[PDB]
């Protein structure tokens, strides 16, 4: 049934961005409807339950990977087994990270993503972003269903 | 239309593998319909006419990812970007590799194919196989269509 399934956590900017900036476009002018959470989708590194009922009727997955977000246990303790359950339970999650907040990413996370990228979506947010007209809406529509 | 489309070049061990336990097994017990040919599939490091062209009507790639296979010349020149136009051509290509072999391969298209681990399946060969409820059999099952 939906397009996507946004896994956030729930810090001031995080959610500001995820329900003023993203939730607003995607379901404008690419008409889609969304199910998001800011819970941990992953807890003790194997994915909830609300993900494991939820994710089958979403055709794709969005993290917004920030800061706050790499804070999770299952980031922090097994990042990549993480990974492996989201790539293998929606194949090719796309993951939002941030120009600002880059300098925070730890080098195995940015490893680990990079490795993987045919599989994985990396979009990155700068200043440059939030004219529709631009490198990361250009790759989130490219990305996202039809 | 077709079950499965399998990359191989024309190495005696190569073709009497294929023909004679792959594709016959495949055929029988799973009841597949199987696409095969033996040419460069990525000419200049770019997807070739029948690939192009057939892939859109097969489920599943499998590359026979042999010493031999892996004298190509975008084996050799441009792994990396051959295994991105597998991977955004097929989801979840698998990769037969031989145990006896692995022997010969070197570093960096091992580790490119570990890399990219959860998205392509990685099917080694060895003694063992052959006895259909094998290591391979089993997982060459497992990422196949239903």
């Amino acid at each position: 049934m939906y397009d996507a399934y946004i896994s956030y956590v729930n810090n001031e900017n995080d959610r500001k961005f995820v329900n003023f900036i993203l939730k607003p476009h995607l379901e404008n002018k690419y008409s889609h409807k969304l199910l998001l959470n800011n819970t941990n989708i992953l807890p003790g590194a194997e994915p909830s339950a609300e993900l494991l009922m939820n994710i089958s009727r979403c055709q794709r997955l969005i993290v917004v990977l920030s800061q706050s977000y790499l804070e999770q246990e299952w980031c922090t303790t097994n990042f990549r087994q993480g990974l492996w359950h989201l790539i293998e339970l929606s194949r090719k999650p796309i993951f939002i990270i941030f120009q600002s907040q880059q300098k925070q990413i730890s080098q195995d996370i940015s490893q680990q993503l990079r490795q993987h990228q045919p599989c994985i979506t990396m979009i990155t947010w700068g200043a440059h972003s939030m004219t529709p007209s631009s490198g990361f809406w250009k790759e989130l529509a490219l990305v996202m269903p039809r």
